């Protein structure tokens, strides 16, 4: 391991002040400018806006336009000018550095897996929500896929079992993951229709296409509200936040360009310019950034720590969602 917070301390334990927690909604190909609140012609986040406490942040780049690239970024201490994506895992991460410090940290994934960012902390930390071994929410449409809502069941077990310790507990969405936009939803927000139903996103009506995505964000609009609404219920005995940043935006044609992976070299805007949301409870102290603050991947590691009074001389000076 190569480590770069080694100074890592927390001003203020969870023994001698309200415990925190925390759940980061690690997104999955969201386009800030299909959200409702940065100027889209449809509401795609309508359950988020009737939540008090949100930020929308309208100016936040991704490291990259890969999951593989884009997540181990989120995490690391490098930013991404200094980021190189092969030698990621063998880096101390920001979880790294929390877990070190007590914080209990949580890995739930309904995409894929944590793409080395969980690799150095012990496999009970981890949990596969794809299968039904797990997710108790699959049977809800024709395709038997597991949804992102059954992340936040049993999560009252695993507060009950950390009782008292401060909490960061990741959720790793299949959000808005394609080609098949139709299959990330259930047939309750299938509000713009027609849609697309085919591998040949080229070849679907251009329309279609939009509606299916539209209506896969409305499932995480569900997703994000139902995790705050979890938070809800700790709020007296836990102070409580949510963030949400997508690892990468989405290409719906534009140019003639369909779903991610571009290289940064060019990559259009619209792989890259992603949604970020913050949420947080009036008693937690914690103050947002301006909704307008040019922001990046950059700003999550700061974020994190910040969250739970932890300092590292590394990203002293880098801009967070949070004062
Ligand atoms: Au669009
Ligand atoms: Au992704
Ligand atoms: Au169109």
């Amino acid at each position: 391991t190569i480590y770069h917070a080694k100074d890592a301390v927390q001003a203020t334990k969870p023994d001698m002040r309200k415990p925190r927690l925390v759940v980061f909604v690690v997104g999955e190909t969201a386009r800030a400018d299909h959200v409702s609140f940065n100027g889209y012609e449809r509401d795609t986040f309508p359950q988020l806006a009737k939540i008090d406490g949100v930020t929308n942040f309208s100016n936040v780049t991704s490291c990259g336009t890969s999951t593989a690239y884009s997540v181990p970024c989120m995490f690391s201490y490098l930013g991404a000018d200094e980021y190189d994506v092969d030698t990621a895992k063998y880096q101390e991460n920001v979880l790294d550095t929390l877990d070190r410090l007590g914080v209990s940290i949580l890995w739930r994934d309904n995409n894929s897996d944590s793409k080395g960012v969980m690799d150095k902390l012990p496999k009970a930390q981890f949990a596969d929500y794809k299968s039904a071994t797990n997710n108790a929410i699959c049977n809800t449409n024709p395709y038997n896929e597991c949804r992102d809502v059954g992340m936040l069941v049993g999560l009252d077990d695993f507060v009950a079992a950390n009782n008292g310790k401060d909490m960061l507990i990741m959720l790793h969405q299949m959000g808005n993951h394609g080609p098949a936009y139709f299959k990330r939803y259930d047939e309750k927000f299938a509000k713009f229709t027609p849609v697309c139903e085919g591998n040949e996103l080229a070849k679907c009506e251009h329309q279609s296409l939009i509606n299916a995505y539209d209506n896969a964000l409305l499932a995480t609009d569900d997703f994000i509200a139902q995790s705050i609404q979890w938070l809800q219920t700790h709020s007296n005995a836990y102070d409580v936040s949510m963030l949400y940043v997508s690892d990468h935006g989405e290409s719906l044609g534009e140019n003639g360009v369909y779903l991610h992976g571009m290289p940064n070299a060019f990559a259009p805007k619209e792989q890259r310019s992603v949604p970020a949301f913050f949420w947080t409870d009036k008693q937690t102290g914690i103050t947002p950034m301006a909704t307008d603050t040019v922001l990046t991947h950059d700003a999550i590691t700061p974020t994190l720590l910040k969250l739970f009074d932890v300092t590292a001389d590394k990203v002293k000076d880098r801009t967070a969602f949070i004062r």
